[PDB]
C-alpha cells in the first residue's frame, strides 16, 4: 500500500482536491491495488489506472482536460513514493505513454510504450518507507503524456498501479 507522492500521482492528487470527481480513491490513495503480471496479465485494458477495483472506477475516465497533469521536463526525474505497508517486493516499473498516443481514449496497452523507461528489481526485500527512483523520461515525448508506475509484490498475487499526469516540456 503507497502511491506516489513526487510527481503526485492521479490518486494522491485526487486525495489533494487537485483532481475532480474521483470518487472513492480520493480517501485512500495508497490502495489501488489489482492484479500483478502487467501487461501479459493484470488488470483490463481500460481497467489500468483503478486496477480494475470497482469503487475506483473513475480514475479509468480519460479525455484530453481530464486530468490535473504536472509541468515536468524530460530528462532527469525522481519518483518518490510514500508507503503506508512495505510489502516484500518484486519491482518497481515506470512506463510512459506512446508519442503519438490519444489521451482521448481509455487507456490501454496499446497506449503505452511496454518497455518501462526505468526498471528496479528488488527480489522479495521489504521497502523502506518512503522509495526514490531517478530515472531519465524520454526525451521524444512533448506535451501530455501519462507515467504508470507499477509496483509488483513478492508475496501475494497483487500490484499497486500510479498513474501519474504530466505535461512534458525540454
Amino acid at each position: 500500500h503507497g502511491y506516489v507522492e513526487s510527481p503526485a500521482s492521479r490518486a494522491y492528487q485526487c486525495k489533494l482536491q487537485l483532481n475532480t470527481q474521483c470518487g472513492s480513491v480520493q480517501y485512500e490513495p495508497q490502495s489501488v491495488e489489482g492484479l500483478k503480471g502487467f501487461p501479459q496479465a493484470g488488470p483490463a485494458d481500460g481497467h489500468i489506472a483503478s486496477a480494475d477495483k470497482s469503487t475506483f472506477f473513475e480514475l479509468d475516465q480519460q479525455t484530453p482536460t481530464r486530468w490535473n497533469k504536472l509541468n515536468l521536463k524530460t530528462g532527469p526525474n525522481s519518483f518518490t513514493w510514500k508507503l503506508t505497508a512495505r510489502h516484500s517486493t518484486t519491482s518497481w516499473r515506470y512506463f510512459i505513454t506512446k508519442p503519438n498516443w490519444d489521451a482521448s481514449q481509455p487507456l490501454t496497452r496499446a497506449s503505452f510504450d511496454l518497455t518501462p523507461f526505468c526498471q528496479f528489481n528488488d527480489g522479495g526485500a521489504i521497502p523502506a518507507a518512503q522509495v526514490t527512483h531517478q530515472c531519465n523520461i524520454p526525451a521524444d515525448r512533448s506535451g501530455s503524456h501519462v507515467i504508470l508506475a507499477v509496483w509488483d509484490i513478492a508475496d501475494t498475487a497483487n500490484a499497486f498501479y500510479q498513474a501519474i499526469d504530466v505535461n512534458l516540456s525540454k
